[PDB]
């Protein structure tokens, strides 16, 4: 079973770009990162930082998961994310997703040590 961390690391992490360059990028990236295996998973946000740099959320902003958890964390500044939804007639197993690239805060739970994300919960 891939542990919490990696799954994070999988499902949100796109340090390579700076951003979606084009409309097609969540098709590809919810497609390459695993997420339309066996279903097609509806929401997706990818972070372009680094991966040191989203770790270190876990140490900002302290604030409640929209579960009411209290291991959330806002990142103290925006950070280039692209989110992914599924279009309205998408359906498995042809994913279809549209793609929005923004620069806003994220907040992710963090659990373990090391205190790293385990879980995307919103972008603000
Ligand atoms: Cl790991
Ligand atoms: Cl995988
Ligand atoms: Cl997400
Ligand atoms: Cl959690």
């Amino acid at each position: 079973k891939e542990t919490a961390a990696a799954k994070f690391e999988r499902q949100h992490m796109d340090s390579s770009t700076s951003a979606a360059s084009s409309s097609n990028y969540c098709n590809q990236m919810m497609k390459s990162r695993n997420l339309t295996k066996d279903r097609c998973k509806p929401v997706n946000t990818f972070v372009h930082e680094s991966l040191a740099d989203v770790q270190a959320v876990c140490s900002q902003k302290n604030v409640a998961c929209k579960n009411g958890q209290t291991n959330c964390y806002q990142s103290y500044s925006t950070m280039s994310i692209t989110d992914c939804r599924e279009t309205g007639s998408s359906k498995y197993p042809n994913c279809a997703y549209k793609t929005t690239q923004a620069n806003k805060h994220i907040i992710v739970a963090c659990e373990g040590n090391p205190y790293v994300p385990v879980h995307f919960d919103a972008s603000v």
